[PDB]
């Protein structure tokens, strides 16, 4: 089902929430900015099927509200991270079963 990726916790902690995310081939994964911005989508790498090193948008959306959404299909576990909040420990995952 349609899911969303929140960047930042109510604990002023810059982390991807939910830390883990699962979906099916054909589902969508939204992305909104919680706090401790800015943020952005900087995937780590995905298995054959998709293009992790492509979807990565360096369009640091300063304006808080809701970055954008994107649909997937390629089955497997996708990994990403926050370009800025890289050391802060802001990484997550996305499954497309
Ligand atoms: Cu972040």
């Amino acid at each position: 089902a349609s899911v969303q990726i929140k960047m930042g916790t109510d604990k002023y902690a810059p982390l991807y929430e939910p830390k883990a995310l699962s979906i099916s081939a054909g589902d969508t994964v939204e992305f909104v900015m919680n706090k401790v911005g800015p943020h952005n989508v900087i995937f780590d790498k995905v298995p054959a099927g998709e293009s992790a090193p492509a979807l990565s948008n360096t369009k640091l959306a300063i304006a808080p509200g809701s970055f954008y959404s994107v649909t997937l299909g390629t089955p497997g576990t996708y990994s990403f991270y926050c370009t800025p909040h890289r050391g802060a420990g802001m990484v997550g995952t996305i499954t497309v079963e």
